[PDB]
């Protein structure tokens, strides 16, 4: 078995000429030559079976990405694993090779307004499809936006995704949350489990702000500091927006804070297109019910050079699954069955 940087990386006769790329969540990432399609590809080795949470996230992502087919969402080209459940200790996921991601790009490159506009269009185009399948991504951030040299953008990493469930979104104040802190909507800290589509729109607004300035707009250092950063820019919520929070602990926390006035977007982003800042304002609205939806965002004047609903496809049917009551042993069987289509004999 060919090996790379210490570990085994056995991707069979189809994929050759490995090159180390880095470390992912559950293992190592390499590029390799696809001897069948004659292009280099990305291969992630995934070793998740020793932890329930890793198995849940792995199964979630495989099921979603195999069902989705969209230009702005990363596909799964192939899955490599042992022929029997007893022998399966890892799974390898083959995907299109993408040069970089928006996180690495923003660390070093200024983006022209034309690039910001095109990147935002592609993000929202992909998100329209995701939301049309009743799926929430729930961890949108620059490192989950892959890019190639010609600035094609693909959304990746669906390990925290869920089916939308707005009727069961409510929770208590300061309820713990898994997704990345800097891109969390204010309501996560107040009264929301993150089961509504508005959670993703907030994250996209954070990404737009970061494309405009090359720095995160709300870089909270810990759980509740995140809300301090948000209110530091948006200002104190209005009486109407407060009255939408029935949660007494959350409401009374907000009432306890000194009054803060909104910081105008054009003072935070003095070089930004004014249409970009109008859309940013609508994404980063405190009240999630008033927040712009993905299809409205696509129709915003900032994106008028690209907007084309007939070329912004939706999924052919909603998604449906629970993975929280299944032990890691049964999750392994489900991953085995979900990956069977890629075995030779199929």
């Amino acid at each position: 078995p060919e090996m790379v940087r210490g570990q085994v990386f056995d991707v069979g006769p189809r994929y050759t000429n490995l090159s180390y790329i880095g470390e992912g969540a559950y293992g190592m990432v390499c590029s390799a030559y696809d001897n069948l399609n004659k292009v280099r590809v990305a291969i992630k080795k995934i070793s998740p079976f020793e932890h329930q949470t890793y198995c849940q996230r792995t199964l979630r992502e495989i099921k979603i990405l195999l069902r989705f087919r969209h230009e702005n969402i990363i596909g799964i080209n192939d899955i490599i694993r042992a022929p029997t459940i007893e022998q399966m200790k890892d799974v390898y996921i083959v995907q299109d090779l993408m040069e970089t991601d928006l996180y690495k790009l923003l660390k070093t490159q200024h983006l022209s307004n034309d690039h910001i506009c095109y990147f935002l269009y592609q993000i929202l185009r992909g998100l329209k499809y995701i939301h049309s399948a009743n799926v929430l991504h729930r961890d949108l951030k620059p490192s989950n936006l892959l890019l190639n040299t010609t600035c094609d953008l693909k959304i990746c990493d669906f390990g925290l995704a869920r089916v939308a469930d707005p009727d069961h979104d409510h929770t208590g104040f300061l309820t713990e949350y898994v997704a990345t802190r800097w891109y969390r909507a204010p309501e996560i800290m107040l009264n929301s489990k993150g089961y509504t589509k508005s959670i993703d729109i907030w994250s996209v607004g954070c990404i737009l702000a970061e494309m405009l300035s090359n720095r995160p707009i709300f870089p909270g250092k810990h759980y509740l500091d995140q809300l301090n950063h948000i209110l530091g820019i948006l200002g104190s919520p209005s009486q109407e927006d407060l009255n939408c929070i029935i949660n007494l602990k959350a409401r009374n926390y907000l009432l306890s804070l000194p009054h803060k006035n909104k910081v105008p977007w054009n003072r935070l982003f003095p070089n930004a297109d004014s249409k970009a800042l109008d859309l940013l304002d609508k994404m980063l609205t405190f009240n999630p019910h008033k927040r712009i939806e993905v299809e409205q965002a696509l129709a915003h004047p900032y994106l008028e050079q690209y907007y084309d609903p007939s070329n912004e496809p939706i999924a052919e049917a909603p998604f449906k699954f629970e993975l929280d009551d299944l032990p890691k042993e049964k999750l392994k069987e489900l991953i085995f069955e979900e990956t069977a289509r890629f075995q030779p004999g199929y």
